[PDB]
């Protein structure tokens, strides 16, 4: 009745899941659509709304609930299997029903969840510009000891330009490219100098509304791979910084080939966190 996927046996999440370190006690802001509460493979500890008449726990996309699922689906007997299943997690709503999203809204939920107190944020959003209030509120949530991840974009590629959406492209921000099950860069991952690691992203199947599973593609689902791994990380070397921990994944990571299209290569859990 479980099932388990792809992802998270290709990052190595379940030789780190079997040492018995899960994510217990790590705080994860999924900064999205909302998450559908309700769900039986989730457990939603608390969160924000920021967008007008939608209340923090009701996801109306889908996009939400099936990222955070990729970080923490209930290790049980149903569904399917997060990263680190046992992660505190919290539903940031900063996007609305058609999965868009307003500058100072996404602001917003970065602020609150350096607030709050969260260790590791998942932005699975972006666009082609940036804030300067933006900038800020990610080199803040990082200055502060918060492990800033978002997914780079689906772009794809176009000679030699740089298709990195941000808030991924800020330094003080890991941006996640996609890989299929065999390991290949997809074709809609972008590409550009900022690239910094690769996730499972193209045949992601997780929770979705309401109360059942799906399939979706996109950086937006390699993203919260790599979240989860930063909360196995911390749930195992609780000690470490932001940066040592981002640094862990970059530096043990498979190489694929240049780091244009691929940064640093395919993450590896069991590796990074050692
Ligand atoms: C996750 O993969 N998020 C991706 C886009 C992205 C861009 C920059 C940095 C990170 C991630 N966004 C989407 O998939 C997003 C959700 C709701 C709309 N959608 C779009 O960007 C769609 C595909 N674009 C669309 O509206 O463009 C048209 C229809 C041409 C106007
Ligand atoms: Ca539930
Ligand atoms: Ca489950
Ligand atoms: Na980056």
């Amino acid at each position: 009745a479980q099932t388990v996927p792809y992802g998270i046996p290709l990052i190595k999440a379940d030789k780190v899941q079997a040492q018995g370190f899960k994510g217990a006690n790590v705080k994860v802001a999924v900064l999205d659509t909302g998450i559908q509460a309700s769900h039986p493979d989730l457990n939603v500890v608390g969160g924000a709304s920021f967008v007008a008449g939608e209340a923090y726990n009701t996801d109306g996309n889908g996009h939400g609930t099936h990222v955070a699922g990729t970080v923490a689906a209930l290790d049980n007997t149903t569904g399917v299997l997060g990263v680190a299943p046992s992660v505190s997690l919290y539903a940031v709503k900063v996007l609305n029903s058609s999965g868009s999203g307003s500058y100072s809204g996404i602001v917003s939920g970065i602020e609150w969840a350096t607030t709050n107190g969260m260790d590791v944020i998942n932005m699975s959003l972006g666009g082609a510009s940036g804030s300067t209030a933006m900038k800020q509120a990610v080199d803040n949530a990082y200055a502060r000891g918060v492990v800033v991840v978002a997914a780079a974009g689906n772009s794809g590629n176009s000679g030699s330009t740089n298709t990195i959406g941000y808030p991924a492209k800020y330094d003080s921000v890991i941006a996640v490219g996609a890989v299929d099950s065999n390991s290949n860069r997809a074709s809609f991952s972008s590409v550009g100098a900022e690239l910094e690691v690769m996730a499972p992203g193209a045949g992601v199947y997780s929770t979705y509304p309401t109360n059942t599973y799906a399939t979706l593609n996109g950086t937006s689902m390699a993203s919260p791979h790599v979240a989860g791994a930063a909360a196995l990380i911390l749930s195992k070397h609780p000690n470490l910084s932001a940066s040592q921990v981002r640094n862990r994944l970059s530096s043990t990571a498979t190489y694929l080939g240049s780091s244009f299209y691929y940064g640093k290569g395919l993450i590896n859990v069991e590796a990074a966190a050692q």
